[PDB]
């Protein structure tokens, strides 16, 4: 929980129902997964940005004489039991994992 | 079927009188060009945005949830016979060259 | 704070030897130039796309969920001293002047 150029929020979500697979196709996330005749909930640990601009100028801490910046969220891939309505399988879906600052050089 | 994100208008300009050079000074563009014992008339081909908001939200196709946008004219430098009050002199001057889309991030997510 | 839809790169070219003119014909650009007892080299300020797909999706900021897009270079015309093998004449040649984002619709869901 270190002071950063971008403010984030993390939480455990055990009810995700909708998602984007690795191929970028939307899919539905099965609520109960059954392993070896044992059924479990699918959990994800997600981290979102609090705002795209923690501060007026963009990300906090930036040398704003020379850059433009903003906070955005990034992804990791986790296997999940999903369905796209055609075939039910395990796919890798995106899960937001961080809020990083992207930069752009100020145009002079 | 391909749209452009911004719209522009081209135009052959023979009636320019004033300009901003490369150093950033206001300068006047002379009308005819004399040099090597001959007289021409200065023409510049220019292109610029028809409008700033082709669509309501700004540029076309933009993801409006995340972005704010609008069209703007971009410059190129061109050589031209000019005079600051002082003396005639070729200078590179700045002219409208294109119309492009420019993003601005909406403050939240 | 402004971000751009397409990334361009600008430079100065001092060794152009050939180009396509306003009529679309392949011509020769004179390297040097003597006008009113002086000698100079022809310089042209050019702008191009750093890339066609700045971002994965194509242009930056687009709504790829519904659109296809890419970056592309557009041209201008500029007066230059040239030669069509025989004739030494000023002519407007074609130059890269910018990087714009082009659109294509997509039949979605
Ligand atoms: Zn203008
Ligand atoms: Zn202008
Ligand atoms: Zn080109």
């Amino acid at each position: 929980g270190e002071f950063s150029v971008c403010d984030s929020v993390s939480v455990w979500v055990g009810d995700k129902t909708t998602a984007t697979d690795i191929k970028g196709k939307e899919v539905t996330v099965l609520a109960e997964v059954n392993i070896n005749n044992s059924v479990f909930r699918q959990y994800f640990f997600e981290t979102k940005c609090r705002a795209s601009n923690p501060v007026e100028s963009g990300c906090r801490g930036i040398d704003s004489k020379h850059w433009n910046s903003y906070c955005t969220t990034t992804h990791t891939f986790v296997k999940a039991l999903t369905t796209d309505e055609k075939q039910a399988a395990w796919r890798f879906i995106r899960i937001d994992t961080a809020c990083v600052c992207v930069l752009s050089r100020k145009a002079t």
